[PDB]
């Protein structure tokens, strides 16, 4: 393969569907109530498991879970 380039052009998802994948569906609002209507923003240098505990979420052994997820989105350069 080797394919060095920048125009991926991927199916962009919402918060609703990416928490409906981990399988935390409960904290829909949660996040959607601390202005958290970005999911290219997720995952760089916000929404950490500091975050998570901020929000309100306590449950450590989800915390954890949605660490990876948002680790695993994807992540690039915000210039507006």
């Amino acid at each position: 393969g080797s394919s060095g380039s920048s125009g991926p052009r991927c199916p962009v998802q919402t918060v609703g569907q990416w928490l409906e994948s981990i399988g935390l569906p409960q904290y829909e609002n949660h996040l959607m109530a601390n202005g958290f209507d970005n999911v290219q923003f997720m995952g760089s240098n916000v929404m950490e498991d500091q975050d998570l505990l901020e929000i309100g979420i306590l449950n450590s052994g989800h915390r954890q879970r949605i660490l990876q997820a948002i680790q695993l989105l994807p992540s690039g350069p915000s210039s507006g």
